[PDB]
């Protein structure tokens, strides 16, 4: 927001070592035309050029062609700020190098044919480090200025010497600028980006205000998350963008069995880092380097603790450096690290949201060459829950496998393909989705599960129960601005009980795919050991995934196994039985803000549930599902015949008035015995046509009739009774009926 | 109430912090130097010794 | 070694019994073989895939 910013622009015909301003901004810029100027651009890159005017040029923006911006490392659409050099005087001599690649088969001298000319009455300012391209020779040749007299802004003048002896410049520079990190290969940690920029960019470029108002930067940052967050990412990142030294310290890499090598190893690297300064210190896994004191048994460890607190005790002494470090669990770390003059900011990298995996992959595939028909925003929301490293690996993948289609293409023998074949290759949608398909999210690589692919038609019925769950995912998370207006926070409970059979877990399986939200499964007894404290600690661990990966659904099936009623027993299996529903209580409602962590439940026998499990707060609806009716049992029929070929002389209608009360398990048998039938006649038909040697396209009617004689009642009749019990008891608790406002 | 030496010191430097903060949202932040006079309306205030209090922990 | 590779571009390496001179570095029981490890990864790092050397570990 200064005069001196502008938005970059191209150029017409304005060339490599000369610049182009709207006149009206050269006004405004108390400048001239053929006046020499500077530019400011990202990572610390400068040029020297001469400022023009231009009517075609904007006033808001400055015209530079593609070279210009390679010299600073920036792109189009970015904002930079003009000044106007000052004291620039002609060059007593100039030394150029030419890029290494481009000097190869150029027959004639690369100063007569290219920098002669180029130079000739010309007066070009130039800096240092910058690269200008010249035509002419067989190849087109970049020159970089290694060195400038006077330095570093200087006049190119006819009578100024140039020369392009020496071995060429290497590339690797160029290519190494082009890579290098910024806070641009950053996604989705803008949030704590900004103050991982307040806590480091903020006091090298304003020292002033950090005196003026007395205190002083902090030196110690603590990121803590899980693996492939991009903590070393965002601290190489911070290092580059701000001219530092990155050095890596591994946690491994310190310990050693000797004792006083891994703190003279510490001491080395601090001594080093210092050296380097201003330079950022790097401590991957500071959790198995410095654990609790108290905790740990190993002399060594302790002993490591200890150098490292007086090293950061030491390093405040304006050395310019910052020591930063990467963790998992911070909490395992030596409480005497997090004090102040210590690690004692802690910024909290998290899984990336849908839009931050969607900044991420925008990032690794920019170079990547994608066609129309990919859109990454589906992928990103397919991907509930990858990581950054995940997404990186899987873009990798997908365009491994497009080299996979053009490999099946190719024959690979030909030393030289053909441009045709070249033309041909690209990435697609197809691609993006097996690399989906084939990759893992680290978040839940423990909890992965196969995925049956059951989608809402598949069950047949429960028109109302379906709603609800969509709402109960749904609405929280793509609509929170709603929730907000009225106030209230969202409901995240339901239990389903109801008789075996009837659709309770096809629920929970059908709502993971659905909503695109973590989902995380746990079988009904799963969590219990027969340790002291551990069947409580896994159920610590299961809700600190849940809450890691919100929005996650928790689906405890057969939930009745671990909710108990509190008292029924008075060993209850040592009495862990009852302490692990005191555990599950305070994870559901307890003292900490509630997540995008939608609890679901399904059981046979609700009656034996805890009863504080059941009340609002945790599992805050307690829907029925019962035997399917008459209308209900067609759907299931119909859902279940939904894949199989079937005759149309099947009269499906006529199946759900004869089972009156068949569960939904009970007619997929009917169907699978029907089905089974018209396999096995066409297994025997088959057979006779191998024996005259030496038929069956569809289930008719006959195969189905020929189940209905083996199909049972699966539930008894003394059963629902019991689950009919339950329900009137949630109806006459309530009181009254049909309530109504008066008037 | 349970705060030692280094944890009022921390508090400290977390209000002139947020005093700069708030100096922050001004400047273009692309300034070589900055203005005197927002060099002399910065002091701690209360405001911010009560945020860094609500931001303090022992 | 990753000089001459880089130096003969394109070229092949082979690493044998590389389970040997890398094992885990969480349990190490020399020095000598972390930093071998480390080398290891800083070398990988290093190539700047226009080196066009694949690297074959059994
Ligand atoms: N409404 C339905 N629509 C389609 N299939 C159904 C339906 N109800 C049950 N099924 C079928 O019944 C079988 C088992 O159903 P499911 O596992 O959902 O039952 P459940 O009520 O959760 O039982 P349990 O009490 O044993 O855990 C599956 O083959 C499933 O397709
Ligand atoms: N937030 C992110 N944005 C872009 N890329 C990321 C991010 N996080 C991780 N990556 C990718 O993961 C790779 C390795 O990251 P890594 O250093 O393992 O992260 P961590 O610090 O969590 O260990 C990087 O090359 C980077 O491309
Ligand atoms: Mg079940």
């Amino acid at each position: 927001n200064r005069p001196n910013r502008l938005i970059v622009d191209e150029a017409i015909n304005e060339d490599n070592s000369v610049v182009s301003l709207s006149q009206p901004k050269m006004d405004e810029l108390q400048l001239f035309r053929g006046d020499t100027v500077l530019l400011k651009g990202k990572k610390r890159r400068e040029a020297v050029c001469i400022v023009l005017s231009d009517d075609t040029c904007s006033d808001e923006k400055i015209r530079m062609n593609r070279v210009v911006r390679n010299n600073l490392r920036v792109r189009l659409g970015d904002v930079i700020s003009i000044q106007p050099c000052p004291d620039v005087k002609y060059g007593k001599r100039i030394h150029v190098l030419p890029i290494d690649d481009t000097v190869e088969g150029i027959t004639g001298n690369l100063f007569e044919v290219y920098l002669k000319p180029y130079f000739l009455e010309a007066y070009r300012p130039i800096r240092k480090g910058d690269i200008f391209l010249v035509r002419g020779g067989m190849r087109a040749v970049e020159f970089k200025v290694v060195e400038t007299d006077p330095s570093p802004y200087c006049i190119v003048a006819p009578d100024t010497v140039i020369h392009c002896e020496g071995e060429p410049i290497k590339r690797e520079d160029e290519e190494e600028s082009l890579n290098e990190v910024g806070y641009d290969d950053i996604g989705g940690c803008r949030k704590q980006l900004a103050q991982i920029k307040e806590m480091v960019e903020l006091p090298l470029r304003h020292p002033a205000l950090f005196k003026e108002i007395g205190v002083k930067p902090p030196r110690g940052i603590l990121l803590y998350g899980p693996p492939g967050t991009g903590k070393t990412l965002i601290a190489r990142a911070v290092a580059n963008e701000t001219g530092a030294f990155f050095f890596l310290i591994n946690g491994p890499e310190i310990m050693s069995k000797l004792a006083g090598e891994s703190e003279s190893n510490l001491r080395k690297a601090f001594e080093e880092a210092e050296k380097n300064a201003p330079a950022i210190i790097f401590i991957d896994e500071l959790d198995a380097i410095a654990p609790k004191r108290e905790k740990t048994h190993g002399e060594v460890e302790r002993r490591i603790v200890s150098q490292l607190l007086t090293l950061m005790d030491g390093l405040k002494q304006r050395a310019h450096v910052i020591v930063m470090a990467a963790t998992n669990r911070p909490n395992s770390i030596d409480p005497a690290l997090r004090r102040f003059g210590r690690f004692d900011r802690e910024v909290d990298i998290g899984i990336p949201d849908a839009t931050g995996r969607l900044e991420i992959l925008q990032i690794h595939t920019k170079n990547m060459k994608l066609a129309d028909d990919v859109d990454l925003e589906q992928v990103a929301n397919e991907t509930h829950g990858h990581v950054g490293a995940d997404l990186a690996a899987l873009c990798s993948e997908a365009a491994l496998q497009a080299i996979r289609k053009k490999m099946d293409l190719i024959d690979l023998e030909d030393e030289t393909i053909d441009a045709e074949v070249m033309n041909s290759l690209a990435v697609t949608m197809d691609d993006f989705r097996w690399a989906l398909s084939q990759s893992n999210p680290s978040a839940l690589r423990e909890t992965v599960v196969e995925v049956p692919q059951v989608t809402w038609e598949d069950i047949g019925g429960l028109e109302d129960v379906k709603r609800e769950l969509q709402e109960l995912v749904q609405y929280p998370v793509e609509h929170p601005d709603k929730f907000l207006k009225f106030g209230m926070t969202p409901s995240k409970g339901v239990l389903f009980y109801g008789p075996p059979g009837c659709g309770k877990t096809l629920l929970a399986k059908a709502i993971a795919n659905e909503c695109q939200a973590n989902f995380i499964s746990i079988k009904g007894p799963e969590l219990l050991t027969m340790w002291f404290g551990e069947s409580e600690a896994n159920v610590r661990e299961i809700f600190d995934k849940a809450r890691q990966a919100a929005p996650c659904v928790l689906f405890f099936d057969q939930l009745d196994s671990i909710a108990k009623a509190r008292g029924g027993n008075i060993g209850d299996g040592g009495g862990a039985a009852d302490r692990v529903i005191n555990q599950i209580l305070t994870e559901m409602d307890g003292m900490s803000t509630k997540k995008n962590v939608f609890i679901i439940g399904a059981t046979n026998r609700p009656d034996i549930i805890d009863p504080a499990i059941l009340r609002p707060g945790r599992l805050d609806q307690l829907i029925y599902i019962p035997l399917p009716d008459e209308k209900s049992r067609v759907a299931i029929l119909k859902a279940n015949l939904r894949k199989s070929p079937v005759a149309k002389d099947v009269d499906l209608e006529f199946l759900a008035k004869m089972t009156n009360g068949f569960s939904g398990a009970d007619l997929t048998e009917i169907c699978q015995r029907a089905c089974k039938l018209a396999i096995r006649e066409s297994i025997e038909s088959e057979i006779r046509r191998e024996r005259e040697r030496q038929p069956v396209p569809e289930i008719r009617r006959d195969h189905f009739e020929e189940a209905m004689r083996f199909a049972r009642r699966s539930v008894s009749d003394n059963d629902i009774r019991k689950y009919e019990m339950f329900a009137q008891t949630l109806q006459q608790s309530r009181g009254f009926g049909s309530f109504r406002f008066p008037s």
